[PDB]
C-alpha cells in the first residue's frame, strides 16, 4: 500500500512574513497544505497572496482560543469565558479551565464562516496550539463542526495517552498518525529522515507531519515566543536533501484532498 | 447561537452595468453573494470579470421563466409551453397559466448545465422575480433539480401564507428566513437596519436579504423597470453605517457554502 | 429530456503542444472537458497554463498502464508487474497478461493523488488507451477507486460484448453512452455529424464523445504514432459547422460536473 | 497618408461607475484612450481595473485646475491662488483670472508624479475643462511639463480664432484636429457619423474625437451636472453602425502611442 | 566588449499554433524577442497570449509586403500599387518592381499602428522575407518609420554586397550582423554552433539570429510552405546542447531593449 | 517648487526573503521604489512576484562589483580585474585600486542587460556600495551607460567633498540631494522625520532615501553582515507616524519615472 504524507504549515495569514515564508516551503519545497487563522487581522490578504502565487497549495482552517494578542470573532458579550478582562483570548496555560463548551462551539463556528468570506471551502480542520486534543470534550467541539461542516479533521493524538481519541472519529476522517516532533530543539534534516522512516514503518496510509517555516517580520518577532527556528525549517524544508529522501522511500505527497468526505 | 447572514445580489450578468455594480457592493460594501443569469448573454463575461477581480464572491444560478426580452436555453420546439409567439419567456403577470411542469423542469436542467459552462458549480439556486415560489409545483421542480444537483435553495416564502413552503424542503438546505424587504420605496439605511434587528431577535440560524445592485447603463434600461433605484442600493450597501450596524449586532455575514450538501 | 453531451479532450499534459491545442479546440471550439496525465512530466506545466489561460475547462484524471516512454508514479519496487526491464510501463498489446490487480490500484491511487498536486481535484476518471474497460478486472480497479474518491467514471463500454460493463457501475456515475468513433480514418465533420444524429435518437440522458486535438510537436512526433491527425481534429471540433450542428440539434454541451457524486 | 482617429474617453477614475463605462466602451467599442484624473479618490483603483480588465487601454493624464468639489494635490497653502477660500479649485467660469502660472506648474506637475503612483508613465496630457486651452499662458504651461516628461499633449484649440495655438507646440506632438463636437445635445450617431466624415475631408493625419462614457453610480449623480447622457454615449460608442461607419471610411482607430516622443 | 546575442522568432501571431510554439522556444529555450504580424486575424490573441503566459517575452512588429493570402492594412483603393487584382500582397518574388514607396510607407506605418491595438509599443521593427533591405529605397522607408517612432530596425544586410546598407542607419540602432543562416536544410544543432563561433569570430558587439520555431495547426500547413521544420527549430532552440554552447562561448542572451533609442 | 521624494529600497532580489519585505515595505508604506541584483541567482523570481503581486512598485538595476559571495556576469576571463583569485567580486574594501574601468563598464553593460531577461527595463541606476560614487572615474563609467541606455543614475555624492560629482551628469537626471543615513545604528523614526525636515529645508526638488527592508531568510543571515535591522525598517516605513510626517510636510512621494530622460 502507498505513504501518503500530509507536511502541513500551521499560521498562515498569522503574519506577512509568515505568509510567504510558507509559500516559499511549498513552491520550492515539500509542504503541500497549510492552515489558516481566520482571526487574523492578515488573513484575506494571505488568501488573496495564495491566489495569485501559491494556486497550487492546499489550505485548511486553524481553529483557535488561545491566539496571543488576538481576540475572537464573535463580540466578547457573546463568549465571555474565552476572553481575558480585555475581550483577548486566554493564554494557552490557563485557557483549559474557563472556556464554555457551547461558547467555543459558535466561536469556532464563527470561525469558519470567516474563513469562507475568504470565497474558499477550507479542506480541513486543524487548531492552533492543538487545543482541540487538550481533552476530549474540545475535540468532541471540533468533531461536531467537522460533521456539521463535512471536513476532515487533523488526527489531535500527540501521546499514547490520548490514543483514544481517535475513536471518537468515526465518520470524521483523519490521518492515521500525527507527527508532530519537528518542532524547536528538533528542527533539523535528521529528524525530517526519521519521520519519515517512521511513515515507511507504519502500518497507516495517510500521515502528517506539521511544522512552522515563516519568514521573520517584527510583527511576527511581537506575538511569537517561536520565532528564529521557523527561517531554519524554511532552509530544511527546501533542501534537496528532503526532496531526495521522500523520493527514495516511494512515499507519496499528499494534502487534505484525499480525505475529503 | 450565531446568526448567519447572507446578502444576495441578484440578477448577476444581466447587463454589464448590473455585473460591475454587484461587483463594487461585494467589494466596498456588504453582499456576499450574487446569483447569475446563464439566459443572458452576458453571462460567461460577468463571469470571467468576477474571476479576475471579485475572486471572494460566492455566485449561485438565477434561474427564470419571465426573463424580459430573453429566450430559453433550449429551443422552443422542445419547450414549447414557456414561450411567446416569438419564443421569448412569457411575462410574469402571465407565466403561472401557461407553463408544462416537464418543461419548466428541462429548461431548468439547462440553465444549471449552461452555468457550468463557465467552468464553476453554482453554490446555490434561486429564481429570477421568485418563480419557484409562485405555487407549490413549481417550487417543487426546484427542488427536485435542487436534490440532483445536490444545492441548496433559496427559501421560497416571502408571506404567512405560504410558510408551508418550507416543509417541502426535506433535504435540501436553505435559509430559515427569506428578508426580501429591502426593495423599490424600501430603498434606504433604515430598512436595512430593520431588517437587522429582525435577525437579532428570530430563532432562526441562518438569513437571507435579497438585493439588486447595479450601476446603469442603456441595457438595464432598456430591459428592467426596476432600475434608477439600483444605484441607490449600492450606496447603501456600501456605506459606513451599513457595515457597522452589522458589526453591533455580531451578525456574520456569510454565503450558501454554510448550507452546502 | 435533454441531451447532455460531453466532449473530452484525451492525453491532456502529453505535451506542450497537445496541451495547447486541446486548449485551442476548447476556447474556440466545442471541447468542453479534458482528461490529463499526471504521469507526464509536463502535467503541471499543462494544469498551469489551463489555469491561467483555459479557466472554463474541466479536468478530470487520465490513468494509464501503458503511456509510451513513461514511468509510473511508484517505484518500480513496489509495482514490478507494472514495467518492463528498464521500468517503463508495458506496451498495451502486452500488458493485461503481466499486470498484478493490487499493483494496479496502488499505481493508479498514486496517479491519483499526483493529480492533485496540481492543487485541483479531477472533476473525473478515465484512461489511456482505454484500459480501465480491457477487462472487469481492470474496471473493477477503477470503480474501486471512483468510489474512494468519489468521482464519476467514463463508460468503458466500446462493443456490444462489453454492455454489460454498465451492470457493474451501480453508485459509480457515467454518461450513458460512449461514443468512441471519432479517431483516425474517421475523422471527419461528417462522422460527427453522424455521432450528434446518434445522441439525438438514443434514450441516453448523458453521452461522451472523446477525441485527441493537438498541435504537433517532436514530443508528439517522438511518442504517439497517432499524430498527424490530431490537428484535424482541431480544425474540425472549432468549425462554425460542428458549432451549428450541436445548435440544430438542441444538444447541451456538458462537461463531467453534470455527473457529481 | 491614411487618416488616424484617437477615441480618448474623459474622466478615467472620476467614480467606479464612470471608470467601468469608460472600460466597457473600448472592450466593446471604438474607444481606444482614457485620460485619467489623479485628483480623484478612485484613482489607483481605475488604474488596477485598467490593469487586470483593460490591458489593450491606453492611458494619459487628465490635468485639472477646476473639478468639482476637488482639491489640489498639493497643499493649499504652496498653491493659494488655485483654490477658494475653502481649499477647493475655482469652478472653470472664473478660475483664468485667478491662477498664478508658476503654482499651475507645480501644481501640474504634482498631478503627474501623482498619476505615476500608478507604476504606470501616462502616454501623453490633457486637460478637464479644456483649461490649458484657456489662453496662451495656461498652453505654455502645459506645454512646459510636456517637454519635461516627453509627453505629446492634446490640440488645445476648439476654435478658428486659436488656430494659432497650434504654433506653439513646436517638438510637443499633437494631433492635427481637435473634434470635440460629441457632447450632450449632440450626443447621437448622427453627429458621430459628421465628426467621421470631417476626418475624412480634412488635411490632418491625426484627429482625436473626446467623450465622456460612463455607467452611473450616485458617485456621478452627485458630483457631475453630465450624468444620464453619458450611458447614451456607451450605447453609441459601442455600437456596429459606428464601427462600421470607420472602416467604411478607411479611417485607423489609434492612441497617442501614435504620438510619442 | 561583451557579445550581445539576440534570438529573434519571426511570425508571432500568425496562427495560435506558431504563436504557442514560439513562447515554447522562449519560456523553455534560447529565444529571447519575437517579431508579430498585425496583418494576421490572430495577431490581438497572440498579444494577450504572451501579456498573461510570456511576460518576459520581447516582442517587435514584423512588416510585410508580401504575406501569402493577406491584404494590407489599408484599404486597397489607398495603397493600390501593393496588392495585385485580388486585393493581396503581391508575392516577394515580383513585389519590389510594383510598389510606390509612399505607399509602402503609409501601409507599414498602418501597420505599426495596428501593432498598438495590443496597448503595447513594439520594442523594435523588422520584414517579413527581409523586404526592408530588398533595396536601398525600401530600407530607407523602414528608416523613415524607425525614426518617427525611434525604434531599432533589424540589420538589413544579408551579402557582403549590401554591407553598405549599415551606413544610412544613422540613429538608428541596429545590430552590427544578421545571422540569417538557420533556416529549412540549414535546421540543425550544427548550424547553431557554427553560427555561435561567428559570433565569437566577428568583431561587432550585437548580433541577431532569427528563426522560425512553431507547433503545427491546419492553419500553418495551409498558408505556409515552411511548416514542418518549424517544429524542429523548436527542439533544437529548446535543448541543452544549444544553451550550453552559448554560455561556454560567454555570450550574452539579449533583445532589442539592448539597442532602445 | 513642490518637493519630490523617492524612497528606494536597495537590493531587491538578493534573497526570497528579502524581495517580499520590500514588497511589504511598498504595499504597506512609503516606499515607491527598489533597485534590483541581476547578479543574484534569484532576480527573476523577484521580478516575477513585483509583476503579479507589486505592479504599482517602480524597479531599477542596481549594478555592483562588490556583493559578497557573488561573481560578475560576465566570464572571468572577459573580467580578470573586477574579481579575486576564485571568481568572485572583490570586496569594497580594496576593489577601487583593482578594476579597469573597461572591464567595469562590460560588466555593468552586461548587469543591465541581464536585467532586461526580466522583459523589463530598469527605470534607473544605481550601485551596491554606492561603488559609481567611489571616485568620478567609476562615476563615468556609470554615466556612460547612463547615456547609452538613456536612464537616470542615483545621487553618487554623500559628502560635501564630492558635491562637485553633480557637475559630470550634464543630460543624465538625478536627485537633487542623496540622504543616505537611514542605516544600522540610525535605524528609527527619529532618523526619518529628521531626513523629512532635511528635504523641507533644502532648496533641491527631489530627494531620494535610500533603505534595506526585508524580512529574514536564512539566505540574508547567510549573505549579509546587515541582516536583523532590516525588519524593523520595514516596520519604520509601513508606519502611520511616517505616512503622516510626509503628508504633513506636503512632500510627494514620487519615483524614477519623474527622472525619465
Amino acid at each position: 500500500s502507498n505513504k501518503k504524507l500530509i507536511i502541513n504549515a500551521d499560521d498562515f495569514g498569522y503574519t506577512p512574513a509568515v505568509t510567504q515564508g510558507i509559500i516559499e516551503a511549498h513552491k520550492r519545497g515539500v509542504v503541500t497544505s497549510t492552515t489558516a487563522l481566520p482571526t487574523s487581522p492578515y488573513f484575506l490578504e494571505a488568501m488573496e497572496s495564495a491566489r495569485i502565487s501559491a494556486p497550487t497549495l492546499a489550505i485548511g482552517v486553524h481553529l483557535t482560543l488561545t491566539l496571543n494578542q488576538a481576540k475572537p470573532i464573535l463580540p466578547r458579550e457573546m463568549v465571555p469565558s474565552l476572553v481575558d478582562e480585555a475581550g483577548y483570548f486566554w493564554h494557552q496555560s490557563i485557557f483549559e479551565e474557563k472556556v464554555n463548551l457551547e461558547e467555543v462551539y459558535n466561536e469556532w463556528d464563527a470561525q469558519i464562516i470567516s474563513f469562507m468570506k475568504s470565497g474558499r471551502r477550507p479542506d480541513h480542520i486543524d487548531s492552533h496550539h492543538n487545543v482541540h486534543g487538550k481533552n476530549k470534550k474540545l475535540l468532541g467541539v471540533a468533531l461536531a463542526l467537522a460533521r456539521k461542516y463535512q471536513l476532515p479533521l487533523r488526527n489531535a493524538s500527540r501521546s499514547i495517552e490520548t490514543k483514544d481519541y481517535l475513536e471518537l472519529y468515526q465518520d470524521v476522517r483523519t490521518p492515521d498518525e500525527m507527527l508532530y516532533q519537528f518542532y524547536d530543539k528538533a528542527i533539523s534534516t535528521e529528524t525530517i529522515l526519521q519521520l519519515l522512516d517512521m511513515v515507511v514503518c507504519s502500518e497507516g496510509e495517510v500521515f502528517e507531519i506539521n511544522c512552522h517555516p515563516a519568514f521573520i517580520d517584527t510583527i511576527l518577532q511581537n506575538q511569537s515566543g517561536y520565532c528564529m527556528p521557523r527561517i531554519r525549517e524554511v532552509e530544511i524544508l527546501t533542501s534537496q536533501e528532503v526532496k531526495e529522501a521522500i523520493e527514495e522511500r516511494g512515499i507519496l505527497l499528499a494534502n487534505y484532498e484525499s480525505l475529503a468526505m
